[PDB]
DNA sequence: CTTTTTTTTT
């Protein structure tokens, strides 16, 4: 019988425990956030304080306060749904330890000497918390009575194979032998759980819906903990990040928490380590054949229609542009035919193409691959011509098909949300977006006959249940992604190819920002929450720019209060605590004697390693160093009399697979144990599985009931963060070496932490993915593009690394390339600081603490430069000891990031401008493309220099060391990867206001009123965000010349009309004067300089204009120049001729560059020329 | 030249 909430009626909710400074840090920031933003808006609050200061105890006390607030709210409401609280972390052990810590807090919390909650209140509060493990673990913890009750209650017993499967599972349960049986039991438990829940859900969705209550309800709630969430019995969930990204099950469907994040509270512990976890999920997506997908979309969108019912209101207007695009794409690329390759170098190896989707494009083909349609053969052939043919490239087709596919998935998201709006105002049970999502997708795909995209629609919603590439939007790798396309022959046939494409549509930082934008309030708890790496942490410069004030910050008063709290509870210096740090090299001569004593019947230790320990010849140069620093640390710890607890953090786990090595290590320990008269217990293979099966409490039990030393062998992946290695202290076994460092004792029990640590250098710091080859390729390209996006890599180095990655470089060559970045050193120092923070859990410390660190870490630790006010005592001592050698000359990270980000922004601008011009030079043009081109021109004219970091045209500007001007070198029509900027080029072209001659131009009497009326800037602000060289040379000066010419001509009574999109961008604008039947076009330039306007180009422009518009006149005028030069008259072939026959009039200048005086003579000549037509 | 373990569904 459930506990009623009416037991909290007499509870006094206004009596609360004393809030610590950490509690005030969370509460004041969240209350202020609600004051500033809305009540429904999301937030992200990182809490980057010292390790061991008590940030999980504070997160669980904040969760308990949220549960009490919810109980109070529903007590007064005596309908509002429960607000969901999530506790997420990477490791299962930290999930179960935090749940047991919250339950312990509920059990034995005290207020003024009396328990805060009665036993019935405690049982209700505990009933509000659930834990959601993997499906095999969920099934294996259900007793036979529960599962037989579930099978009986759903009439699932008599269904053939299901009972056959269940009878097998219970059999394996009864005789659970050594782990050999257990791996099989786990695999079959997970498969049976999936099948059973699938049939339970299909039974609950149909008309034969079973009524759940009493025993049946308690059993199904035991089998399905998410059924408690769906009912409303519980609203607190403890789970991992993988489970949170996958979702859980109830009796109806699978609940995805990412689709229902509005109003939720997420507590993410060790948030930085979740960056890689989310990444490993994004790389699991399934590849899609783009040729089949686009041919299916074209075939089914041709005629199929939606219903004209109210529930499908204004959904077809979402899909009409996609239908027009599909019909145009299929006409252009001849999608009636299939695709095949031909020629050499195309059959031996498949073709691989990589695209950033903005400006990084790498092809595995030596020559550019073309695409031609053979109407006699009825085939599309991927040729390699041995002779730029812009029309008919394979990369153009692949990019346009990826654009169309992502357009279809985006319009599916838009139409599902529109369906849910139509339903909520029509259907008038689950009336939310998450509950209507499956029916909306099913109805739309069934109506369009596109049910084969159903899985694709679901996963795209899974990745993008929280939600462009235009130089007018904010651009970033984190919301666009990357794409990897493989073109290979179809499996089974020898005459067709397919384009399997794998996409990353967002980065982990984009997912986190989408989560905050959806309305979630997220508490990010980690000491390394603000590490300066983008591989082992989120990009917080991107998150700061995107979230704005939703990224809650902590004032210096609050940080000083937290620092005072930490230094008050960790007073090492006043209490006589001394910690010694040793940087241990490789002592081969010391390992030679120990190896000789181990097996004294052999002469050469090479034979001992090669035969007994099982180490080959490729090793024995590496193993002899990590099995020598480890032994020197263990010997130095055993020689220490007072120290009792040692932890050794390596990169590899010492388990049965390395049993022979353990035999050597155990022998060495026993040799030392008898020499110094101490008892030593060694714990090997302490990994996640050992923690689930055996449990870390055994180590603590050993330290509590037995005297002697203990050495533990774990890794960074198991004990690096979150783990709370503690043991109960009995003064009889601890001697007299323990002392309290807190000024005021704050602990009920007596506990101590590790007193000796050995820290290896972390090794495999570039992330990898063993799921498949495609997943590892996506993870490597994501890490290269994140390093290019941050600024740690120049665009040419990232392009070269992406080319070597497409060519198939080795993991050791990726690791070599990553070791040259400062990201690697910030990741190394983040891992070291987190690992060293495992020895600072309690206030009962040994008088001496021994730290033994790999000597191959000293130079890295020597380059710490952050504020030491946030470090812990062990990390401050590690840094001070490594720094004791002094300071080494290093390059400032900000100056190199500025050089890289200037190169990046300039290359992005060049590629985007070229693609914009290509789209403009296409018949017919587009309204959006013209609008975007105009928006760029007006923005650069109005704001040629901005003060704050731009949020819409961020790629038009670079940040310079000078103010309002900078120097550069590079060919504007050459390689974007060869540009140099700032101080690297002391002599080079300048991007400055005076170089543009703006002041001389505006001195004209007609320029100022036109500029001021239009709002354009007449001067350059002195700010550090200046235009890139491409924007300055190509776009800004052209618009400035065109605007000056139009201003003076309009002052001379010239009316202007918009150029039609058929011939857009080919000429500046129209010309109408006094009324002439013949059309007149105008082309305007800023100054004379050099112009790629040879006779062939002019003839092409005239032919393309006169073809669709007949004969016409043409004016070609330079805005600035010498008025002494004579006005010219040239024919259509740019040849001097008589005025009576010439079709083109040329004006050398319209505004003088010496006094800014208008050319009245030129206007009079133009008047006479026009009147003489 | 570098030198792995971790969660989940399948
Ligand atoms: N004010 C407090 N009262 C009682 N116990 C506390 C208090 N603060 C912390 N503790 C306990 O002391 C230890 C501090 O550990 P946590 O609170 O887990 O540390 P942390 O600061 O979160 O460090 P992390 O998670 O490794 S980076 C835990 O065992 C807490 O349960
Ligand atoms: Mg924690």
């Amino acid at each position: 019988m459930n506990v009623s909430i009416e037991e909290f009626t007499h509870f006094d909710f206004q009596l609360v425990p004393e809030p610590s400074p950490l509690d005030l840090v969370i509460t004041e920031s969240l209350k202020n956030h609600i004051e500033v933003n809305g009540v429904k808006s999301g937030a992200l609050l990182p809490l980057p304080f010292q390790t061991g200061i008590g940030k999980t105890y504070t997160a669980l006390n904040f969760l308990l306060q949220q549960m009490l607030e919810q109980v109070r709210s529903e007590l007064k409401e005596e309908k509002k749904s429960k607000r969901l609280l999530y506790y997420v972390t990477d490791s299962v052990d930290n999930v179960v330890s935090a749940k047991a810590d919250l339950l312990k807090l509920i059990e034995k919390q005290t207020v003024k000497g009396e328990p805060r909650f009665t036993l019935e209140q405690q049982e209700y509060l505990k009933a509000q918390i659930v834990h959601l493990p993997n499906q095999s673990e969920q099934l294996l913890q259900c007793s036979d009575a529960v599962l037989n009750d579930v099978l009986i209650g759903f009439n699932l017993n008599a269904e053939r194979d299901v009972q056959a499967e269940w009878s097998a599972i219970s059999g394996l349960r009864r005789h659970a032998s050594n782990p050999e049986v257990k791996i099989s039991l786990n695999r079959q438990a997970g498969y049976f759980y999936r099948n059973l829940i699938d049939r339970l859900q299909k039974k609950q969705k149909g008309a034969d819906r079973v009524l759940l209550s009493g025993s049946l309800l308690a059993s199904v709630e035991t089998l399905l903990p998410g059924e408690k969430i769906r009912n409303g019995s519980a609203h607190v969930a403890f789970l991992t990040t993988s489970k949170f990204l996958k979702g859980f099950h109830n009796t109806r469907s699978r609940y995805s928490p990412l689709r229902d994040l509005s109003g939720a509270v997420l507590i993410i512990d060790e948030i930085d380590k979740q960056n890689q976890v989310i990444l490993s999920e994004l790389c699991k997506q399934q590849a899609q054949d783009l040729i089949w997908a686009i041919r299916t979309l074209r075939a089914n969108f041709r005629d199929h229609q939606l219903e004209s019912s109210p529930r499908y209101d204004k959904i077809e207007d979402l899909f009409e542009p996609l239908r027009e695009r599909l019909e145009e794409f299929g006409t252009n690329w001849n999608l009636a035919f299939a695709f095949n390759t031909e020629g050499a170098n195309l059959n031996e190896r498949p073709v691989r193409l990589f695209s950033d989707r903005s400006f990084t494009h790498v092809s595995s083909a030596t020559h550019k691959l073309s695409l031609k349609s053979d109407f006699l053969r009825r085939k599309n052939l991927i040729f390699s011509d041995e002779k730029i043919e812009k029309h008919g490239l394979l990369t153009r087709f692949v990019n346009e098909a990826d654009v169309i596919y992502q357009w279809f998935l985006g319009t599916m998201r838009k139409a599902v949300f529109q369906y849910w709006e139509n339903v909520r105002g029509l259907e008038i049970e689950n009336r939310s977006l998450e509950g209507t999502f499956q029916e909306a997708v099913q109805s739309l795909l069934t109506h369009f006959n596109l049910q084969e995209f159903e899985s694709a629609v679901y996963e795209s919603f899974d990745t993008r249940g929280l939600r462009a590439n235009k130089l007018s939007s904010s651009k970033s790798y984190h919301h666009t992604g990357l794409k990897l396309v493989e073109v290979a022959h179809n499996q089974g046939t020898r005459d067709t190819v397919n384009c399997k494409a794998s996409f990353l549509n967002t980065s982990p930082s984009g997912v986190l920002a989408d989560m905050v934008d959806a309305g979630a309030v997220i508490l990010g708890i980690s000491a390394t929450a603000r590490a300066d790496t983008v591989i082992h942490n989120f990009d917080f410069k991107y998150l700061n720019e995107r979230l704005g004030n939703k990224l809650l910050s902590l004032s210096r008063e609050q940080k000083q209060r937290v620092n005072n709290y930490y230094h008050s509870r960790r007073n090492y210096k006043d209490n006589g605590v001394v910690l010694t740090v040793k940087y241990l090299n490789s002592r081969d001569a010391f390992l030679d004697a120990l190896l000789e004593e181990y097996k004294p019947e052999a002469r050469s230790s090479h034979f001992i390693l090669n035969h007994y320990l099982g180490i080959a010849e490729s090793e024995q140069a590496f193993v002899r160093s990590w099995l020598s620093k480890l032994l020197a640390s263990i010997k130095a710890f055993i020689s220490s009399p007072d120290n009792r607890y040692m932890l050794s953090l390596l990169n590899r786990t010492l388990d049965t697979t390395r049993q022979n090595i353990n035999d050597f290590i155990q022998f060495c320990c026993d040799k030392w144990a008898k020499e110094f008269n101490v008892k030593t217990k060694t714990f090997f293979g302490v990994n996640a599985d050992w923690m689930r099966l055996v449990g870390y409490d055994e180590i603590s039990k050993h330290l509590n009931t037995e005297l002697g030393k203990v050495v533990v062998f774990s890794t960074y992946a198991s004990m690096g963060a979150g783990k709370n290695p503690d043991y109960a202290v009995n003064l009889a076994l601890e001697g007299e070496s323990l002392i309290s460092v807190a000024d005021v004792t704050y602990s009920t029990q007596l506990r101590s932490d590790i007193d000796s640590i050995y820290l290896e250098k972390p090794t495999q710091l570039l992330l990898s993915d063993d799921y498949s080859h495609t997943a590892n390729q996506l993870c490597q390209f994501h890490q290269i593009l994140s390093l290019q996006e941050n600024g740690e890599l120049s665009p040419k180095s990232a392009e070269n690394w992406c080319r070597q990655q497409l060519m198939g470089m080795s993991r050791e060559r990726s690791l070599q390339q990553y070791h040259q970045t400062s990201d690697y050193q910030s990741a190394v120092r983040k891992y070291i600081e987190q690992a060293v923070g495992r020895a600072g859990r309690t206030s009962l410390k040994r008088k001496q603490i021994l730290l033994f660190v790999d000597s191959g870490l000293k130079e890295i630790l020597a380059e710490e430069s952050r504020d030491p006010s946030l470090f812990s005592h062990e990390y401050v001592a590690l840094v001070n000891k490594a720094k004791s050698a002094g300071k080494s000359i290093v390059e400032d990270r900000a100056v190199r990031r500025l050089f890289n980000l200037a190169q990046r922004n300039n290359k992005d601008g060049m590629l985007s401008i070229k693609a914009l011009v290509h789209r403009l030079h296409n018949q017919p043009a587009s309204k959006s493309d013209i609008q975007e081109w105009q928006d760029i021109r007006t923005q650069l004219l109005r704001y040629p220099t901005v003060a704050f970091q731009p949020e819409r045209f961020n790629r038009l500007y670079l940040q310079s060391m000078t103010k309002g001007y900078y120097r550069y070198q590079g060919n504007l029509d050459g390689d974007p990867n060869s540009f140099e900027f700032f101080d690297r080029v002391p002599y080079g072209d300048m991007v400055s206001e005076e170089d543009c001659s703006l002041a001389t131009l505006v001195q004209n009497q007609y320029v100022r009123p036109w500029f001021e009326r239009k709002g354009f800037a007449c001067s350059w602000q002195k700010e550090a965000n200046v235009m890139t060289p491409i924007m300055f040379t190509n776009i800004y000066k052209g618009a400035l010349g065109e605007q000056a010419v139009e201003a003076v001509l309009t002052a001379f009574d010239f009316t202007f009309e918009e150029v039609p999109n058929s011939i857009y961008e080919r000429f500046d604008n129209r010309v109408i004067f006094a009324g002439i039947e013949q059309p007149i076009w105008l082309d305007s330039k800023y100054w004379k300089h050099e112009g790629n306007e040879s006779s062939e180009g002019y003839s092409s422009k005239i032919a393309l204009v006169e073809e669709e518009f007949g004969p016409s006149k043409f004016i070609y005028v330079n805005a600035l120049g010498d008025t002494s030069k004579p006005i010219r008259y040239l024919n259509s072939c740019f040849v001097e001729t008589s005025p009576q026959l010439a079709k083109v009039i040329e004006i050398p200048a319209l505004i003088d560059d010496s006094n800014a005086d208008t050319n009245r003579t030129a206007v009079q000549e133009l008047i006479k020329w026009l009147h003489h037509s």
